[PDB]
């Protein structure tokens, strides 16, 4: 592909699978982060605010070459992210937090939209994704944010339950139609606990297995907290794709 | 697709990871190791292995050789498969090539009263094979199921996996299960493997995925 992403002046090329590590001590966070870059992960993304938040931001932007994402819903911290020098903005509540799509579209960042919905029930789970990007993607463009800023990520866990979370993996190349970047994150997740019964830190090798697989599909960024093995796995994604 | 011996029936329905056994305790303490970790097939001076497994164990029991007389000893063991590079038996071994080995070696074998449906395929790989040809044959794996026999991938700690990563064998356990997950994807039944945790729990992922 010339599937890219563009921030702050930079590309993030997408025509491979990228890895994004998970940054959740200030001086812990830090070598945790040149830890998964020097792993290879091209993307970091720190979660949460705005005190927790943007001094990690502008500690990384200050010290390192690499995209940096936040997941944030609130329109304050989208803001001041950007100021901090933040590359992407990953919201679980897909900008419909109040102010949060029109402090968004300011930044002229890309934004990561998320799928998400008791028990999980859909009448037909691909349908209801589409529909639900469909909308929201529109709902960004309306705002002023250009469909090429945009990035989709499904929403593992998200209002799913087990058998919902695999029908999604394997149906997965199917949200390729809206032509936008996919984002995936199904690291040490109960999709891969619920299956294999094991502690979080025990589902590494599940977790990897998920990753290839949704590489194997296509999607352009994954988002782990084991960013060596998941390297090491896209690496063998990677040669055979080109064979 | 299932496979049967010795009064026990191997389901394929399913990818199996198939453990490697290559001091006699030894042997029997690392077996009940992969027997817990989730192995349904052992891979195995051998014949009393295949005898204290067959007391042991209900689990089933392969052997890698090419004599007349251990491959027979070991049948008469309580071996229920015969790999080599009355039981069940898997043939070894650029696409187009790789059906020739295969459709040559299954004449052989259904002439000489081994039905067709006790064979497997193992491609062989890093047998005569580089980098590309390693690469090239996991990526076109689905193509040899139209002879509609189960398929047996050995990739597990190969240079294939050591080359790209460039990285010390025991440091292969990530490549390893990553071309197993690419392989059983494509519905390759059974997984010869070091590293039977790791590719079981993988093996897991991949039948939830395909379940779907």
């Amino acid at each position: 592909s010339h599937m890219h992403l563009t921030a702050r002046g930079l590309t993030l090329d997408l025509s491979r699978p990228q890895v994004m590590g998970i940054l959740n001590n200030l001086d812990q966070a830090l070598q945790h982060a040149q830890r998964m870059l020097s792993a290879g992960a091209t993307l970091i993304d720190i979660g949460g605010e705005l005190d927790r938040v943007v001094p990690v931001v502008e500690a990384l932007a200050q010290r390192f070459d690499v995209w940096l994402s936040v997941d944030t819903s609130k329109a304050a911290v989208i803001t001041e992210s950007a100021h901090a020098g933040a590359h992407l903005i990953n919201d679980i509540r897909s900008l419909q937090e109040p102010g949060a799509l029109e402090a968004a579209a300011k930044t002229g960042l890309p934004v990561c939209l998320m799928h998400m919905q008791h028990s999980p029930y859909y009448d037909d789970l691909m349908t209801d994704i589409n529909r639900f990007f469909q909308h929201h993607i529109e709902r960004c463009v309306a705002a002023g944010i250009a469909k090429n800023k945009l990035l989709l990520d499904p929403g593992f866990g998200f209002g799913k339950n087990l058998a919902h979370n695999y029908q999604l993996l394997a149906h997965l190349s199917e949200l390729h139609h809206f032509e936008l970047p996919l984002l995936v994150g199904m690291s040490r997740k109960s999709m891969v606990g619920q299956l294999l019964n094991v502690p979080p830190q025990q589902r590494v090798i599940g977790s990897v297995a998920c990753a290839v697989i949704a590489a194997m599909q296509g999607a352009q960024i994954i988002r782990v907290h084991d960013v060596k093995e998941t390297v090491e796995a896209m690496c063998i994604v990677e040669a055979t794709r080109s064979a």
